C-alpha cells in the first residue's frame, strides 16, 4: 500500500486535537493526511496534505523525530505531532470537494476503542464516527505521557 503522511495538531493546553471530516468512504473524522507522491519526501508530503485539507502550513513546526506511526493492513501511516497551535487559528480547506468540516476535539473524550455488540449476542464492533482516528489515541496518549507528562 502507498504510505500516508499526516499531522495530529494540538492547541495550546495539550487538550484539544484538530480533525477533519470527508465525504463518501471517509465521511467520519480523521486526522488531516494522504498519500505520499513519487520522489516526495515524508516531510513535505504531511506539509502539502494538511495545507490542503486545512489552510494552515506546519512546514516551520515539524520535528523530524516526533511522529507516530502505525502499519495497518500493511500499509504504513506516519502523523507528525504539532503542539501549541491557538485554538482561534482559522482553517478552511482547499477543496471542499473532499472536506465537510474542521473541528477540535477534547483528546479526553474521544473513544479509543469501538464498542462490540454483546448486548445483541453478534460479533463484529458497532458504528463510530471517529473510526479512522481512534488506533492513533492511545499511541498519542502514552506519548504526551511520556514528553510532557
Ligand atoms: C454519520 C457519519 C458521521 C458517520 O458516522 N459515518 C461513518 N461512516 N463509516 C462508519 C462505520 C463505523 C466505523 C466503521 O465504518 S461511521
Amino acid at each position: 500500500g502507498v504510505p500516508t503522511y499526516g499531522a495530529i495538531i494540538l492547541d495550546e493546553t495539550l487538550e484539544n486535537v484538530l480533525l477533519v471530516q470527508g465525504y463518501l468512504a471517509k465521511s467520519g473524522w480523521g486526522f488531516p493526511k494522504g498519500k505520499v507522491n513519487k520522489e516526495e519526501a515524508p516531510h513535505d508530503c504531511a506539509a502539502r496534505e494538511v495545507f490542503e485539507e486545512t489552510g494552515f502550513d506546519i512546514k516551520d513546526y515539524i520535528c523530524k523525530d516526533d511522529y507516530i506511526e502505525l502499519r495497518i493492513n500493511d500499509q504504513l501511516a506516519r502523523l507528525y505531532i504539532i503542539p501549541g497551535i491557538p485554538k482561534d487559528t482559522k482553517f478552511n480547506p482547499k477543496t471542499r470537494r473532499e472536506i465537510r468540516n474542521i473541528e477540535w476535539f477534547s483528546i479526553e473524550k474521544l473513544p479509543c476503542h469501538r464498542n462490540d455488540m454483546t448486548p445483541k449476542s453478534k460479533l463484529g464492533l458497532a458504528p463510530n464516527k471517529f473510526f479512522m482516528a481512534i488506533p492513533f489515541i492511545r499511541p498519542l496518549r502514552d506519548w504526551l505521557s511520556r514528553r510532557f507528562g
